[PDB]
């Protein structure tokens, strides 16, 4: 019962967002990134002329 | 470093944002867009040099 409890905490999370929620992460972090990779595109376009 | 830096997005978060049913789809779209600006990007890196 110890172990379980030093234990019970590493456990989740990863259900749930399946279940919800994980793929609403996913696609929040994917429009980060593009937003991103835009913004570099950008920089690179401006340099490049 | 800088692998880590490109990197570092793509970690969290999924399996659940593909199936959302439209969360998975937006998801997919996302990466999609993502996918091209990368190619774009580098595309343009190598222009510029």
């Amino acid at each position: 019962m110890k172990l379980f409890f030093k234990i019970k905490p590493l456990l989740k999370v990863t259900r749930q967002e399946e279940e919800m929620q994980a793929k609403d992460e996913e696609l929040q972090r994917t429009k980060e990134r593009q937003q991103k990779a835009e913004a570099e595109l950008k920089e690179l376009e401006q340099k490049h002329t």
